[PDB]
């Protein structure tokens, strides 16, 4: 209801695929349902929820489909593939969230918004690509649908958006047009959440704590931790540029900007980390 | 713009494709641009708008790729293809819409919602496919996201949804799951329009008017017609079940339920029909 604080939640790969699980519909559905049970608890606890996710495996599969049917069907550019993946992913999360609602005798009240994320065309990353092949991962500037998203949470709708970090776009002399690229879903969710001026940013992943000296002897799992300690641990290089790196960067940005707690944890214990009982919680300088 | 009347607008195939055009992204993009101009005028005129469309060619192209690559990537079902066509199409309309707002120096305020539509899973169509090769077309019973759509127009947001008629679904024992149909985009929009209790239902196509004796020596283009008169015209069988039939069905039902007017016109004379100056306009007795 209306009284509730807002928490912005970024699901990871494990909301749809477990390690070595294959990309079929029913397998992914089962994962989302499970994933939706954890989320419902957060909404039941009285929190206002905005859901986000990644789309890597899903958009890759679509792009896999568009390339291998090229002779029988026109081949869509990456950014459009991104788009079909939002309908796909959105659909699933929409459906599952409604089903967990009804299961609890609460009338369904959530939706999925196609989302476009503007990026700077003059981004360095256009000129030094990454993961497949070869493709930019530019910083998110703006969530184009931000305004409607705020309207929806101001009305206590459970909003699902930015799945995959948003459809990458640019605006040049008043024209938005899609670009061929990908955006880190976590940076994108930091972006939304600070604009929303949210009360929390949660990044949900498969590990229950960020660590330093990760997979190593003197390993240490981060718990509740101050902004300055994590800023220092980051330049120390503890976080991997392809996994944990963006997340911490995501959490650090949002906490720096709003003073509000950001959280990294297992999808399986989301509510506990909110209640203070575990997970890496970055708090305020 | 909290003062404007509401018009539910159902776009047709030509929002994205002209006679014998190729299902590629740029060919459909620029078609959508053209529709977006027409729509903007309506919005500029002061009306609240809900935007709908069909998806046949697009879901078809998607359903096509999923089989052409069923040996590289896993093959998705019909309703998930639907959810993919929705992301993609909604993407195009979203971006085009936003671009035309910017071109008029007006701040963007538009959204595409992923949409589900409940149907009875033992509808007669699951016993005799019969929609254009002939396929099913079950009767739409519920737009799941109705509540959020309602909310979104109450806030004067320009809402795009039920693209392609909505992802076909059904709800057994508190569980919504996807069926493998396609819904008539016009019936579905009639449902929404009358649930929203809109001031207008408008179905935009590639002909200026519904006719009787179509393409036949004594062809009468219908203009402004009371509901009783068009009921009796329909029963006689002037409206081919492939094309105009369900459009008139949709108009009739909407007007029978609300007493407000429905419309069938060409996409580019939409504002004129609203100004009473043309097009088939069905009204109450
Ligand atoms: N310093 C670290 N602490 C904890 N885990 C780490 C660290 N560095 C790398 N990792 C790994 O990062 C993994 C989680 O990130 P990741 O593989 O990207 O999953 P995800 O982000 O939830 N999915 P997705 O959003 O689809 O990319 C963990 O399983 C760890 O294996
Ligand atoms: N009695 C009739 N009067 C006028 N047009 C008719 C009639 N009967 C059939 N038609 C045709 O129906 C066509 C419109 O419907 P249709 O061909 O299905 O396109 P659409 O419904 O606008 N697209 P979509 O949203 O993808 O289903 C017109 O172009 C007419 O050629």
């Amino acid at each position: 209801m209306s009284a509730g604080k807002t928490v912005v939640i970024a699901l990871g790969g494990n909301a749809m695929l477990q390690a070595k699980e294959k990309g079929d519909y029913d397998t992914q559905r089962k994962n989302v349902e499970i994933a939706a049970s954890e989320i419902y608890k957060i909404h039941k606890a009285g929190y206002k929820v905005v859901l986000t996710s990644g789309n890597g495996p899903q958009v890759g599969a679509i792009k896999l489909q568009n390339q291998a049917a090229a002779g029988v069907s026109p081949e869509m550019p990456l950014h459009v593939c991104g788009a079909m993946s939002q309908g796909f992913i959105g659909y699933m999360m929409s459906q599952a969230m409604d089903n967990v609602f009804c299961a609890n005798n609460e009338p369904a009240n959530c939706v999925t918004c196609v989302t476009q994320t503007l990026v700077d065309p003059k981004d360095q990353a256009f000129t030094n690509p990454t993961k497949p092949v070869v493709v930019p991962s530019p910083r998110p500037l703006e969530i184009v649908e931000y305004g409607v998203i705020k309207t929806l949470i101001d009305n206590n709708v459970l909003v699902i958006c930015t799945n995959g970090g948003g459809i990458p776009c640019k605006r040049e002399n008043k024209v938005i047009s899609g670009v061929d690229a990908v955006i880190d879903k976590d940076l994108a969710t930091s972006l939304l959440a600070k604009t929303l001026n949210s009360d929390y940013l949660m990044i949900l992943t498969d590990v229950l704590n960020a660590c330093i000296n990760y997979k190593k002897p003197d390993e240490r799992k981060l718990e509740e931790i101050k902004l300055s300690e994590i800023l220092a641990l980051e330049k120390d290089g503890h976080f991997a540029a392809g996994s944990m790196g963006p997340k911490v960067r995501a959490a650090i940005e949002f906490t720096q900007a709003t003073g509000k707690m950001s959280i990294i944890t297992s999808l399986s214990t989301a509510v506990d980390a909110l209640n203070g009982k575990c997970g890496t919680r970055i708090i305020k300088d």
